[PDB]
């Protein structure tokens, strides 16, 4: 049990690095591995990694989470934030097991909106043990040479003592890279669902069949291990309308069809929390489309976001 | 980490009974509960509970595991061994989320045989992290007033250092009743698959979202904790499918009382000893359920673990 994700993250990293149960190479990828590893987070909202050596990218974090909420399988959206992700796209325009959006909101086994069913289930029976969103699909193993098989099995939500608790079940997780965005996204969905239901946030449990550090990340992992402000709360109630507007801005900014000044960002008809997210996308637009870094944009952000930007793009925001 | 399932079972039962995290009533069923609970078993073949006050039923345990291997959703098969399982059947004919057989061998999503796909995946890439059998299905929550939603999410197998390791992921598990048969069946599947692949048996990991004791079982759970050996036999090496097919033939004939076998007939069956003993369990159960003469010579030839289970479960017949 840990207070924040960062504590759990570093502890797990040091477990796998120092005492791997196995060294092997699934699909030719040499790794240090532990089996059946998990942890419990007391404050899932504190979901960010702030160790400068890790250079955690809060823009990608929100982008992935919102990509999931959009229900999209499209590569163009997500690869703009994570260029290496195209390696998992067979067709060069969609992602398959990597795209959790369709798994949540239109699962290929029946075309089911599981999020809605979870909400209904917990509304009809608050104590329910059945409120599960399945991610993995039985057909992913049926075809050979599949380059993108879902590594998350399911996400479960439970209301306990008036608080929404979350559990992520994974068959496999990159403990150094992927875990950072996976735990961010799962706890983001947990918080989002809690606000929708009018509940407080409980604990988050993470459990994984194979947790591993790829040997190709060993140097960077070592640098993070040698190294050594609060994440803001999402506003109460139904955030879908705000998410819809944020997604409109995301696309306009990503395609460089529009740009927002510090004053224009503050003028947006959005809660402060979501204004800052759009601000992250404007900052990312400045990077990607080589536009002038706005220091006034930077100064208005929550400190956690300022730090992430300054460390990730020090030439722009340092 | 525990050596045997009994050690893990008793430790967990004590945790939930005496130190529950929550008290609630999902679907109106008052319970003591802990969230995010699991264990590791170093010796998954030792999968049985022998505490007399628990009255663990080894015949049901094998019947459930074989019911799964048969790929069947039929109620008639399984309710013969566990009459109370009828409560989860909406049609009096089949089970839905309780029936893991079809989920494994012809999953609702595509009709996929996931066991075959797991074996192929591990054959092509021994180190694979992908060898998962999905159990749960997204349509189960879309069924209005569903009385039988799968509580197992998935089973995963990994080949590590020449051993097959197993992981059972469940959204919910009854710590008193269900856990006994679930861990039996999952470790049975694990062993069966290891033998088929020519591997030794690795660790078994059990991971559960909600682990609970129902208040209706509190008195019995207390008797077990207040009350608190011989080894469980190993399944033969190699491909056991042919033996399983033969055992399922005998299972059907004995259950329907369409056949019966004496102790000497059982001993002379053309099966490995391990599987002969399982057929004998079914013959013993037939004697009980169809009111035939108990064969004490049958009882005497069984492994001690099975003798004990029969003696405690049916003391009037085998005590
Ligand atoms: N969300 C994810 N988390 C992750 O940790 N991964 C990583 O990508 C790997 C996919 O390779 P396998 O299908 O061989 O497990 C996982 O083992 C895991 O290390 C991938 C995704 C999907 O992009
Ligand atoms: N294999 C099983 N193990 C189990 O432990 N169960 C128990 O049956 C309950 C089913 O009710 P829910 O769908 O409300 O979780 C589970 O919570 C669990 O307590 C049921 C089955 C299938 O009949």
């Amino acid at each position: 049990t840990f207070g924040t994700f960062q504590d759990a993250y570093l502890s797990q990293l040091r477990d796998i690095y120092h005492s791997p149960e196995f060294r092997n190479a699934p699909r030719g990828q040499a790794s240090r591995e532990r089996i059946g590893a998990g942890f419990r987070l007391l404050d899932p909202v504190q979901r960010h990694i702030s160790v400068p050596a890790r250079r955690a990218n809060v823009v990608f974090n929100f982008a992935e989470a919102l990509w999931y909420l959009s229900g999209s399988d499209r590569l163009d959206f997500i690869q703009y934030y994570a260029p290496g992700i195209a390696a998992y796209s067979a067709d060069g325009r969609t992602l398959r097991g990597t795209a959790y959006g369709p798994r949540i909101f239109r699962h290929p086994a029946g075309g089911v909106n599981q999020w809605e069913n979870v909400v209904k289930t917990l509304t009809d029976d608050p104590d329910s043990k059945r409120a599960v969103i399945q991610i993995f699909d039985p057909r992913e193993l049926a075809v050979a040479d599949n380059i993108d098989v879902a590594c998350t099995l399911a996400l479960q939500f439970l209301i306990r003592d008036g608080l929404l608790c979350g559990i992520g079940y994974m068959r496999a997780n990159d403990a150094f890279r992927g875990a950072v965005s996976d735990v961010f996204s799962f706890t983001f969905l947990q918080e989002f669902t809690a606000r929708y239901l009018g509940l407080g946030i409980g604990t988050y449990h993470h459990v994984v069949g194979s947790v591993h550090i790829y040997d190709s990340d060993a140097r960077w992992a070592e640098r993070v291990l040698d190294a050594a402000p609060g994440f803001p709360a999402m506003p109460d109630g139904d955030n879908w309308p705000h998410v819809r507007r944020v997604l409109e801005w995301e696309e306009r900014l990503r395609t460089n069809a529009a740009r927002l000044s510090a004053d224009a960002l503050d003028a947006l008809d959005l809660p402060a929390y979501w204004k800052h997210v759009v601000a992250l996308f404007e900052a990312h637009r400045q990077v990607r489309h080589e536009d002038t870094p706005d220091r006034a944009l930077l100064a208005a952000l929550p400190e956690v976001y300022r730090q992430s930007l300054a460390v990730k793009w020090p030439g722009h925001f340092g």
